């Protein structure tokens, strides 16, 4: 979906314009970094770099040079602002155009309970102990169980209705200014459906992405309980992109804030600790999302 959903039509014959994948601004690729490369094949008439996009567009003076770029730059590697290693992929385009999408609701199933605990309770939970610690649990070897300070809050949560499935497994995640968790999807054949995460410490933004291309950055405020179930916990994937700052609604909002709707400002994330509670399931899964399911992808070598 690197460019299919994006509405980027590609052709199989050499043209003056190309499409550099992963060579975009929304990928930490600097113009002072990409251009010096692209010009290693010929005269570059223009270098289009749309904001918040994982790709850019390059046009050469003549298709001869543009053709040389397609053949000597595919597979090439470059360093982003983080200093990581990303692979560049080029392709010929007959028109420079793309699709802009702005989601208007959190992924189906995802819910965000705000101000679940008071400022005092937060301080407590914090002082009760990237770094990671497991509790409850390899669904065969388990431990004494979840701590007492948690068994309560949990009961209080399900007493209300914020969650209707008492967990038994917990994972502690503490992030420091710059850390983050790589996009993933909790194993289907492991933990039950409903999953909740209590985020304390400081604000942070998560990246939920639909398998087709719909990306939705959620805003997880302090003392808030992230509750994801259904399509959001099975199909969509979440993550935390490494960084020390991140765009936010320059106004009030625990949720999805898109661009071109008002004002944007920056915010530095501090120390963030999260309590992710899950419920291990004994039975195999049979959700409506077999493609991202290993419990279902096992009854057929095709997928394996
Ligand atoms: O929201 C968090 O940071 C914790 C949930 C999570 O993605 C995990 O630890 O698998
Ligand atoms: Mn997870
Ligand atoms: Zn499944």
């Amino acid at each position: 979906t690197l460019l299919r959903h994006e509405g980027i039509e590609t052709v199989s014959y050499a043209t003056q314009s190309l499409v550099v994948a992963n060579g975009g601004l929304g990928n930490g690729v600097s113009r002072n970094q990409l251009l010096p490369v692209l010009e290693k094949c010929g005269l570059v008439d223009a270098l289009l770099m749309p904001p918040n996009k994982p790709y850019s567009f390059a046009r050469y003076r003549t298709t001869e040079e543009s053709k040389r770029a397609y053949v000597t730059l595919n597979g090439k590697e470059v360093v982003d602002d983080l200093g990581q290693k990303i692979t560049l992929y080029l392709n010929f385009v007959e028109k420079v155009q793309w699709k802009e999408l702005r989601p208007q609701a959190l992924p189906p199933g995802l819910m965000v309970v705000e101000e679940i605990i008071s400022s005092e309770e937060e301080k407590m939970l914090l002082e009760s102990v990237r770094r990671v610690k497991h509790f409850g649990y390899k669904d065969k070897p388990l431990s004494g169980g979840l701590p007492d300070i948690c068994e309560s809050f949990l009961e209080k949560w399900l007493r209300k209705g914020y969650i209707k499935h008492k967990p038994d497994q917990m994972t502690i995640n503490q992030y420091e200014p710059g850390q983050g968790i790589p996009a993933h999807i909790d194993t289907h054949s492991a933990f039950e459906d409903e999953i909740v995460s209590l985020s304390l410490g400081s604000e942070i933004v998560m990246d939920f992405k639909h398998p087709d291309g719909i990306a939705v950055p959620v805003m997880l405020p302090r003392r808030s309980l992230l509750v994801m179930t259904g399509e959001s916990r099975y199909l969509w994937t979440h993550g935390i992109t490494c960084r020390k700052f991140d765009t936010v609604q320059a106004s009030e909002k625990s949720g999805i804030i898109t661009s071109d709707v008002g004002d944007l400002t920056l915010s530095k994330r501090g120390l963030r600790t999260s309590f992710t509670f899950r419920k291990v399931r004994q039975t195999p899964c049979n959700c409506s999302y077999p493609l991202v399911c290993d419990s279902q992808r096992k009854e057929n070598l095709y997928f394996q």
